[PDB]
């Protein structure tokens, strides 16, 4: 389920982090405005980037502490705000987000894994609204 | 506390794994008999060796989740089974995982910064004597 989920993902998070973000930038290609210093490099080229690997795991270790505190798949409020304060989300809007969770879900189906994407997919339903409770447009 | 630790150890945790261990190594270099690769290599060298970084990371991705499902410092029982029977630790003994246990208390003390250094000294004395009921010799 869920929380064994979280222990699956942290237990390769380098890995899993990378994969997820590069399905999530290659489903929605325009969200890569957002990270111009990933512009015209394919995904081997990005996994050769220092900070790529770096920053993409550090994202998913905030991910997974969100996930761990949840209950029921509800993210806690104040952990929604934290990802609203942050200076490098500014300017985002709810549909990064709900964008970045329909990649995850289909990674996550598509793996050949025993994820519990169904929990996945709520957990991101969730967060987005959370989201905007906390103040995101 | 011990909490916090892990979560700052998990916001930067290759770099804190990598750095730890080679504390370690350097600390107890007899101990690079189990690390048959990593010989003749200074720690930079050792620092753009695939799998010095990648194992090194998956050891405290594992770690990190053993102290966070850990109570007042004990290890579940069923975390200490993993890492005696897993493969990879056979005719380990529980000085290796003592020696350990005492370069990373020390790296935490010398850091500058504000870990509980006591709590992850009660860890690593408590996760060795689960191994040992676990049958470590
Ligand atoms: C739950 C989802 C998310 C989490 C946990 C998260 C977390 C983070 C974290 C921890 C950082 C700092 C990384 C570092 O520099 O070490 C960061 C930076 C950033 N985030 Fe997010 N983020 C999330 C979703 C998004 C989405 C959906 C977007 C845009 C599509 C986005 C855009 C950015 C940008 C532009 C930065 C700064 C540039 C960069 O690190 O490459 N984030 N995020
Ligand atoms: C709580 C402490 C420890 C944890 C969590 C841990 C975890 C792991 C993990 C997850 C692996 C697989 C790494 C991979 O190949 O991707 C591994 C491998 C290994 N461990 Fe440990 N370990 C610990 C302590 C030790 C100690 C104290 C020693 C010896 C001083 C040791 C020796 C080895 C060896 C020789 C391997 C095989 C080489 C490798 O796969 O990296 N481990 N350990």
């Amino acid at each position: 389920g869920f929380k064994q989920d979280i222990a699956t993902l942290r237990g390769d998070l380098r890995t899993y982090a990378q994969d997820i973000f590069l399905a999530f930038l290659n489903k929605y290609p325009d969200e890569k405005r957002n990270f111009k210093n990933y512009v015209g490099k394919s995904d081997q080229e990005l996994k050769s980037m220092a900070k790529f690997g770096d920053h993409t795991e550090k994202v998913f270790n905030l991910m997974m502490e969100v996930a761990d505190r949840a209950t029921d798949c509800v993210p806690l409020a104040s952990d929604a705000s934290t990802l609203v304060q942050m200076k490098q989300h500014s300017g985002l809007t709810t549909g990064n987000f709900e964008k970045l969770f329909v990649a995850l879900v289909e990674y996550m189906r598509a793996s050949g894994q025993s994820f519990d994407s169904q929990s996945w997919d709520r957990f991101g339903k969730n967060l987005v609204s959370a989201l905007s409770s906390a103040g995101m447009k």
